[PDB]
């Protein structure tokens, strides 16, 4: 009414509180729209590449907060590269076969895949499949990611298919890939072989066994009254066994009698003595482990010939010296038992249940047989001791239950053959963390080779012939035949049709005179389809190229895409995938727990998509360390929320001050600035350079709080604060306003395509609010380039010092709050006796103090009279009323008010405002 004359802020289209789960989904809309990402491509399309290959994650159901971080800071990246003169092609992808869908339909919908057809059973995966990668990419949207949506890769393409036939063809024709009967995992409850990256480890309790083994023919070293000591974890690999395994020159045995004479190596008297719980024990005498070379010994249950061997596997570290070798369920018992030519015996199926090749525990499960085994050994008197450890074991990756090792007839990828190229591609790799590459290196030299076949229908088969020989059919021209018919009609094809069907028109092979072929059943390793993305996306499609730039996803793919995308293009290309690998730690709960529905801790991204938002939930992403384990909950959030606030806030007071400002032609010259002006510009600058670079290391925690720290002390509390009061009171083509504005506005504009990859809804959101709008959104300009600044590092030192000065009289002023008599900063006169340097520093200050200062009026003398008010470490200070009159419009207590005979009651600045005007209004 009569108390306010304006001068307030005007630009409120921007509103305070941020209702972005509501405002959001219209962004989306409009960018959807215009098709902004094939829009910054085609600006790009000249400037150099930067590819960002996307891993295709699982379809096994809706996204989590781990999928939101790596899509996050994939997003981060992309955007980056778009506007700092590179193109950044990102097309999303989508893995879809292996368990992770099998066991989804098994378990979320209750479907046996034994009840139907495989014809029928990879169908209703496909369903689920699709299913689940629309629901996926609509979600990863409403996070707000930029990529090629409507033209995405997925695994089952016939494409993708057609070409991941070509790299096991490329693979095979080096030589790389072979079969042969090998022990390796294999999980029951799946009825099919898996590998390491298939493997998850957990803690079982298993029985420990000490037992004996008669000694028949001691070849001259030993008596039937000695007997082998045995410590085996899996009392179900005892119907295996085939020999003993000791050590032949490093560990010398010795016997000890204990009422009988047992073999056991020598250093592990005391630790056998301590779990068998041996009463009074001597040695007899002292073998070296060679001379026992070929000892025959007897089966503890059957009486049957076990053969003693040497071996470099077997360790002091074991319970004893002599270990039970079942060439039939291990890695190592097969290699000393391929040596000795030893019989490999796997006494259990597919499903984990004890065949005729073990007579007294037929059709039990392995878990179930342990009690009837260790029962006949006491009942033969062979169990000389019976214990329990807890210990980690491999379990599915899928059903959570664990596995064995059997030897069966698998496919492998010779790793072996070209390992030493594998070595180099990860010296040659940037790894980022550091720790990423010898990750890496060291998975690969303790490597064996890769089994690549899985007894399961949802996958692409290995497209391997068989003739009347027997012998496996690989070669280019197979190959090329299968690859082009899966481009055609997918891999569907060769589960609908016979063996001379999949083949040339008119191959024939010597190893078949009558032409009848047969054709392979098994399918490749989820991984490998994972694995093959470079040659199907990377190579095949136009828009990227290879080897990528960056490689970004999880600690968990070190064994997992990293290693399989880096063994198929080594084996056939020699060289690196990628250029670089970004790795991202586990989400976690915000006391460090894993995120499981067990514990209740689970955070959904949809939840806080509509509870909070997405740049709150981009704000934290960049607010940790991805490179390492996360924390997250609900608090956390909240307090990634108000730091929302301050920057919405702060956007909003330089969107509400810059209202009545025109950039177009009122720009003042950076000579024609006020030094506390020149001075926020250089701040403004190495802001940009830091956050530019930040975003070149990847760093961006250093990014979340330097603009953080750029709002709510230093611009804020410290800037904005002065001009708070400053900028609407003088006239509107003020030189002094004009020139605070010209900083707002060069930071605006800075500021909003600074935070433009990290936040891109409100950064587009106050784009709108830009008085020189000549590109649609932020989106489509370049980041802000750093401009040196005249005489920075002098303004710096005096400035810097300035705003420590200003903190101290803001101390002082609210110590004069604690009081709370004047209560106002603007209200108070003040009279300083500063430190010589504080006086110079004064000196040296070409503005007005009192406006920096939001104080009424400012005196210096050097009184040195402490009385009782206060001291800084450099100036005396004295908090003083005026008396004068208050003016009513800037509030300022100033003698002039009165001095104006048409407005009385303001004070000579405001009454000439006021009366005056400059060419209108
Ligand atoms: C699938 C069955 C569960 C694991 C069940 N809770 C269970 O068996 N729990 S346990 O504590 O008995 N597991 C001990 C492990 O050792 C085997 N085991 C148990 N009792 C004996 C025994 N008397 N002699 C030999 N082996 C034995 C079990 O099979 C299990 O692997
Ligand atoms: C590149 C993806 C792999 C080829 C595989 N399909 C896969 O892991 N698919 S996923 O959907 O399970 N995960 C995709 C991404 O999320 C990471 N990830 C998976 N689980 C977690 C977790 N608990 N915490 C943090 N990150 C995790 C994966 O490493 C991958 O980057
Ligand atoms: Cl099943
Ligand atoms: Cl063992
Ligand atoms: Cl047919
Ligand atoms: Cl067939
Ligand atoms: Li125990
Ligand atoms: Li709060
Ligand atoms: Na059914
Ligand atoms: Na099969
Ligand atoms: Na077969
Ligand atoms: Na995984
Ligand atoms: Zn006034």
């Amino acid at each position: 009414m009569e108390y306010k004359d304006t001068l307030l802020m005007p630009k409120t289209e921007f509103p305070m509180r941020g209702n972005l789960p509501n405002r959001e989904p219209k962004m989306q809309e409009q960018w959807a729209e215009m098709n902004i990402y094939e829009k910054v491509q085609k600006r790009t399309e000249g400037r150099p590449l930067f590819v960002l290959h996307d891993g295709p994650p699982y379809a096994n159901g809706d996204i989590g907060m781990h999928h939101a971080l790596n899509k996050i800071l994939k997003d981060f990246i992309v955007r980056y590269k778009s506007m700092s003169g590179f193109c950044a092609p990102y097309v999303p992808g989508w893995d879809t076969h292996g368990l992770p869908i099998e066991t989804a339909l098994t378990k979320n919908k209750k479907v046996n895949r034994k009840e139907m057809t495989v014809a029928e059973f990879r169908k209703l995966c496909e369903q689920y499949a699709w299913e689940q990668v629309n629901g996926q990419r609509e979600q990863f949207k409403r996070l707000g990611v930029r990529g090629d949506w409507d033209n995405p890769y997925v695994t089952l393409q016939p494409q993708y298919e057609a070409q991941q036939i070509k790299v096991f063809g490329d693979m095979a024709k080096k030589g790389y890939i072979y079969k042969g009967l090998k022990p390796v995992y294999w999980s029951p409850s799946s009825e099919s072989a898996l590998a390491e990256a298939e493997i998850e480890y957990y803690d079982k309790r298993s029985a420990s066994i000490y037992v004996a083994f008669n000694v028949k023919d001691g070849k001259g070293v030993l008596e039937q009254d000695e007997k082998f000591i045995i410590w085996t974890t899996t009392p179900w690999t005892m119907p295996a066994n085939q020999g003993i395994a000791v050590n032949p020159e490093l560990q010398y045995s010795v016997v000890e009698a204990d009422g009988a004479k047992y073999v056991v190596a020598t250093e592990l008297i005391e630790t056998v003595a301590k779990e068998i719980e041996w009463a009074d024990y001597k040695t007899l005498r002292t073998v070296k482990g060679s001379e026992l070379e070929r000892v025959v010994a007897e089966h503890p249950i059957y009486k049957r010939d076990s053969l003693v061997v040497l071996g470099d596997h077997v360790t002091t570290d074991a319970g004893t010296g002599c270990v039970h070798t079942a060439p039939g369920h291990g890695e190592d018992d097969f290699i000393v038992g391929q040596k000795y030519g030893l019989e490999v015996l796997c006494p259990v199926d597919s499903k984990g249940h004890m065949t005729n090749e073990a007579p007294g525990f037929e059709g039990l499960f392995y878990d179930k047989a342990n009690k009837p085994i260790t029962d006949k050994l006491e009942e033969e008197g062979a169990l000389l001791k019976l214990s329990f450890i807890t210990h980690s074991y491999p379990h599915d990756w899928r059903t959570k239950k664990p596995t064995i090792f059997r030897a069966t007839a698998q496919w492998f990828a010779s790793i072996k053959d070209f390992r030493e190229d594998l070595l180099k591609a990860v010296e040659k790799t940037k790894w980022v963390p550091t720790w990423g590459e010898t990750r890496l290196y060291n998975m690969v030299r303790d490597r064996g080779d890769w089994c690549i076949s899985r007894q399961r229908a949802w996958g692409v088969p290995i497209p391997v012939f068989y003739a009347e020989n027997e012998e496996p059919i690989i070669t280019d021209e197979t190959i090329e035949h299968v690859s082009n018919l899966f481009r055609e009609h997918g891999s569907n094809v060769w589960f609908e049709r016979e063996a001379k069907d999949l083949l040339p028109e008119g191959f024939t092979h010597e190893g078949s005179p009558n032409g009848r072929f047969t054709k392979e059943t098994d399918i490749m390793d989820v991984w490998f389809d994972s694995g093959s993305s470079h040659q199907a996306v990377l190579e095949e499609r136009e828009d990227l190229q290879r080897p990528a730039d960056l490689y970004l996803e999880g600690s968990d793919q070190y064994r997992g895409w990293f290693n399989s995308s880096l063994s198929t293009s080594v084996a056939v290309t020699g060289e690196a995938p990628y250029k670089g690998v970004l790795s991202h730690g586990f989400a976690l709960d915000g006391e460090g727990r894993k995120m499981s529905k067990s514990l209740g801790n689970v955070v959904i991204p949809e939840k806080v998509m509509k509870q909070l938002g997405a740049d709150i939930l981009r704000l934290w992403v960049a607010s940790v360390d991805y490179q390492a384990d996360v924390r997250v909950s609900d608090n956390i959030l909240k307090q990634v929320a108000e730091v929302y606030r301050k920057i919405r806030n702060t956007f909003r007071f330089l969107l509400g001050n810059l209202a009545d400002f025109n950039p177009t032609t009122d720009a003042v010259a950076v000579e024609d600035l006020r030094e506390v002006d020149r001075y926020m510009l250089v701040k403004l600058n190495k802001l940009i350079d830091k956050v530019k670079k930040s975003y070149d290391s990847y760093e961006f925690s250093s990014i979340y709080h330097a603009v953080h720290n750029f709002c709510t002390i230093d611009m804020s509390s410290f800037y904005l604060d002065f001009a708070k009061d400053v900028l609407y009171i003088e006239a509107e083509n003020n030189v002094e306003r004009r020139s605070i504005q010209t900083v707002l506005y060069e930071t605006l504009l800075s500021l909003t395509k600074l935070v433009s990859p990290i936040l891109s809804h409100t950064a587009d959101e106050v784009w709108v609010h830009i008085p020189n709008v000549t590109e649609e959104s932020v989106q489509l300009v370049d980041m802000p380039e750093v401009q040196e600044i005249e005489g920075a590092d002098q303004l710096v030192e005096k400035w810097d010092a300035f705003m420590e000065l200003r903190d101290e009289v803001l101390k002082a002023l609210e110590q004069a709050r604690n009081e709370k008599v004047i209560g106002k900063s603007l209200e108070a006169k003040l009279t300083l006796y500063p430190t010589a340097d504080t006086k110079e520093l004064l000196a040296s200050i070409s503005e007005n103090v009192g406006q920096l200062f939001i104080v009424s009026d400012l005196e210096v003398a050097e009184g040195e009279a402490p009385a009782e008010a206060q001291k800084f470490s450099y100036a005396s200070i004295v908090v003083s009323k005026a008396e004068g009159e208050k003016c009513e419009r800037c509030w300022v207590v100033s003698p002039t008010v009165g001095e104006d005979q048409d407005h009385p009651t303001l004070c000579t600045r405001c009454a000439d405002v006021v009366k005056n005007h400059y060419v209108q209004q």
